[PDB]
């Protein structure tokens, strides 16, 4: 029964670049108003905007609520954030369809928003330290990045399946250049013009319009990519390289029924026939998604070989190899235009982000069949499978 | 449809009083461990964990997940968080309904959490402060109490509301003197005894048991009610002890199919009939439960008069007043054994929260259909009907 | 040549006590005027305040200005702060000796100030830390307690005597106890009220008023010192019982020639003979008294043995006795009131404090030669000889 | 009787800029080994560093001390810092023109050093922030540019100077190109070169050389001071042109003995004839330089028209012309190349770069007379006085 209607992303920008001192919800917002317009609906006629969001602290009451009002959505509407982790990005958009799905609500928006540049540093001194130094916590570290479950960042829990299926440091490189050339082909070609939204960084030295993935490497070597050290496990492997950065942006989907999407001349991007969701153990946690996916594809009826287009989130390229070594999907099918290696992640977004990339790449090739995927901090994954109408 | 064969909460604590220094997760996962026991339910039967969360400020990745291995739930199930401020905690009720009936999960815990002590304060620190003084933000009252829509504080969009309904300061008073003896009365009759569940308070020269809500006052006189001056308004009428106050508490109630409950031989609390969430004018936010309400009535199929008991979010004097002035329910099995104001808040849980009131009340007296209602800032309410078999 | 006049110091407070708002040229200015008044010169006749002062963050362009100011001097004349740690207050004695010396000022108040209550806690934040953590400094600590070189705390080189000197855990506890019993004693027998001035903690319900050093502890078992862990090296056998506190409080002299005294008929507390200032390893700092001492004694052309009355500061017992077997006088003749580990140990202030207590019995039993000195961080010590008039 | 042997001072640094990291001490090491290799003395005959400074918040004990410690003074040598704002490079070369005087000393280094890059933010926490937002005061602006009695700027008592001297916005902005242009020159034919010495900034991508002080600004339009708005009176006469920014470095010069230069064969830089300090009204704080200048020229002997070059503090436009105005001298010998707007000025040791300035230039055009004079916060004025030998 449930069609996403309308698509969309900002360009994702990289740390403390472009978008530095932009609020999430402000991105939020322009995404908002983005998928009104491209389905051609009025923020008038919302009822819900769901948006994950995983790093909140500071940006005010509710910044679900502050996107949506902004945006043009009035006050009847309702509006919430939520938090999976990178999952947020696409569950939003799974949460949506449970809504109209259920009788509950007619139109909704969903997908994520994330501003990693704006997140505080914090400290709880209500008790008031007498003598001592403290530490000033980073909420970006410590409440998006760092398992609250081991001690260590997320790069670890990437070395203990790099170990597992013994992923070596030539080939993880080589999985990184990849993912820097095919997004910067995909790049060049306007391949990311579509579902982009311009978002315009309000300024005082003039006004800057921002259209492009500032975190593509145009020209990646296989050497630049060979001449660097383990950014964790000394002589584990992860590098910076093979492995997504912290960025910024939004991306959404305006979500109603196949009956209501056809009342209104609406050409859906999509209908979602299935989505789901697993957890694994913490320490090997990118091992989300073989487990996810395979749900998916049972409660959707079709066998792995039915896929035309796969997105899968590289977290990190030793889990992002992971999944497709077990799987055995067509490899030349994952990130056709680049995964999130290339173009980071703004964790929030990253699974709204990916749905981005998978539907108008569906759209302009008559692919029929895909899937968005992603790991988990913790030792979780999402999936969901989309088939064209 | 779908029912709720158990529930629990912790006692409520005052603020940086019994759980001044606890980690809101770890009172989520003693609910959590509640509702299977007493409920019958192995751990491992759990499917999913939604927990409402508003200030999660520096706790650590996805808490709710961390509620939820604590309380013994495998590694395999998922856990989310989410917000909607005061009204995540019943809202994320729904949210679990929405899992069961849509074919995705058979057991799900839902609820919310918060500890207002922990709060961090915080600021944006990353591309340097370059000269000045800058502020430390208290996340409690950033993200919690300041609707980023107008400047102020909640405090005042009651004042926004008494202003309208001309509520004066002797109602604001006797409503809270009211509530304040109703529920003082009801935990000495030994009512929370039920709902609640013992909570360990780990201290260094001992251990400490809280099961007691620290925040209810006694002998609530009129007398010390009247001389507290207006709180918010330099010229209003809401009052500190008339407005609720800062409190911890996680609570919580576990979901399954009606079927699926009588197959395991687990005697239902009552049946999750109908819920609902509204918007309304942002500046008046208290009037949530009034146009919600109706709404869930409506989807329930129930005019006002089939409600035997009822509970509506006792957020300020100025708002719950309006509420059963507007829509005309009969006081007399409204918050019987009392609301916000007494027993205290505590935002992402306060909707779970009065969920168990509700339906123990319901148990241990007759009412066959309750409902409960909860008013949200930026303007919203949310509301579920419940009928007991 | 040059002598003193007058002298008063403030009671020595506790941390975080009776001057816990109390900002340290509030307790200056008190003292500045004390001075004056006890000599019988007007505020007017000052030439220049010179106060040592080491936690000066938070309060304010040049505090030894806004004390002098607060006191009543003109503006006409001038006011600095010099930092040498703990022999502040008394070099300070010595450069004002200087100015009247050379003949480039007549009437000099001198002495020190300090509030370790009131440090702040510290962090340079303009360029900003682009992710990760970074401490909040107490500035205390860090710049009042703790050697930079060898980089462990002021209370590290008290092991290192300990250790080297061979001073037992009881030994030390038996000074510790000695001082406690000595000045609960002259505190009782009223031996400080003469040095002492009240200071008036103006408050919002009510002021108090301050006049005893509150840090003294009465009946003070030895049991109770020799039950206390080992408070730097976990292995070792300082502590917080044979260490000096963190405390509050200021002290000043009011200096001319001895001529200038006799044209006013004033009756000074002594004439300065010589003064000196060495350095020794930083890592036994304590032992600076040593060679400090020797060269002021040396410069007065005293043999130790004429010394009627000595103030040795104890900075830790464990330097307090080396300072002591190695010089050798009869410690009958030393520390007659106590000293710092029951007093107090107001950095800026120490040096003024100890002269205060030594001008005053020196007086009060009428002796011919005394001896202040104290032990500095960074390897230092200060003395200067007073004799009778 | 008592000389300048040699002096020496780093380039000045631009605010964040060339030595935006350097922690102060490491600048004063570079100038005391400087001042020791320039006179034929080694580290180890130094009896005594004093160095003025502002804010050392958060550098630990004693700077003073640390600086000397590099430097490779002994440990048996002494050390400490002081404070009386912009005065304090300078009185410090006097106080150590005083140990000698006394005969308590052979050798004294005195300077300066200051930086304001390295200052920190900061707060008083040991009470217990109960809960809402609160200030981090910047130390630099706290401690060192404001009033601490009217709670205005150091740029608004440059207002009070403005008015009451009747300069205008024109007249001002004219006199700080003049300065930049003087300042211009001076650097490029080299008149810089003999006092800077070179600090190597160690680099973690190699090291970096600065041997120029940065600040000055080359080609001044006279326009582009004259577009600026008012920066500390929204409609007044001052602006972040004609008024000095904020500065790093340090300066120092090292003395002894007439007769003692003498035996050792060194051709000194000049002789210490006399020096002075005032106080002025503390609201034309800058006023201070007349008064003292006076003072020092009577106690030298000397009319003011016997000198043969003169440095006056340009800490504002404002203040320059009132005191050269008031003093009335030949501007054309004033601050001849250059002064502090265009060379920056860094509290703590502006006082010594003008003495540095001062002694070079004196002895490159063969200046018989000299005078070094400089405006304190608070209210005061330190000026001495050289005659070349």
């Amino acid at each position: 029964s449930i069609v996403i209607a309308s698509a969309a992303r900002t360009a994702v920008g990289s740390f403390n670049g472009a978008f530095a001192n932009t609020p999430a919800h402000e991105l939020g917002a322009t995404v908002i108003s983005a998928v009104l317009e491209r389905a051609g609906v009025a923020a008038g006629e919302v009822n819900e905007v769901i948006l994950g969001q995983v790093l909140p602290a500071g940006e005010g009451q509710n910044p679900a609520r502050q996107a949506a009002m902004k945006a043009g959505v009035p006050q009847e509407a309702t509006a919430w954030g939520m938090n999976q982790l990178c999952g947020s990005g696409l569950r939003a958009v799974a949460l949506g369809m449970q809504q109209i799905a259920t009788g509950d609500a007619s139109i909704i928006v969903a997908g994520g928003m994330e501003s990693m540049s704006m997140a505080p540093h914090c400290a709880h001194l209500r008790g008031g330290v007498k003598m001592g130094d403290f530490k000033m916590i980073d909420t970006m570290i410590k409440d998006g990045l760092t398992d609250a479950f081991y001690g260590y960042h997320m790069g670890t829990t990437a070395e203990n399946v790099a170990k597992q299926w013994q992923l070596s440091r030539d080939e993880q490189d080589a999985f990184a250049v990849a993912s820097q050339n095919k997004a910067e082909a995909a790049q060049k070609d306007g391949r990311f013009k579509d579902e982009i939204v311009p978002f315009i960084v309000k300024g005082r030295k003039g006004d800057i319009t921002v259209d492009a993935d500032e975190y593509i490497r145009h020209g990646a070597t296989l050497d630049s990519m060979a001449k660097l050290r383990p950014a964790f496990d000394k002589e584990g492997t992860v590098t910076a390289g093979n492995a997504s950065g912290l960025n910024d942006g939004a991306a959404a989907a305006l979500l109603m029924s196949e009956a209501e999407a056809s009342r209104r001349g609406i050409q859906p991007l999509g209908r979602i026939v299935s989505w789901a969701t697993v957890g694994v153990d913490p320490k090997v946690m990118g091992t989300g998604p073989i487990p996810a996916s395979r749900k998916a594809l049972e409660r959707a009826g079709w066998k792995i070989g039915d896929l035309d287009l796969v997105e899968a989130h590289e977290a990190f390229a030793a889990q992002a190899c992971a999944v497709n070594k077990d799987l055995g999907w067509d490899p030349s099918i994952v990130n056709v235009n680049g995964g999130a290696i290339a173009i980071g992640n703004p964790i929030g977004a990253s699974g709204a982000r990916i749905l981005n990339t998978l539907l108008f790449e569906m759209k302009r090739r008559g692919a029929r069949k895909g899937l968005a995927t992603l790991c988990i901090g913790g030792g979780m994954g999402v999936a969901m499978c989309i088939e064209s109408l």
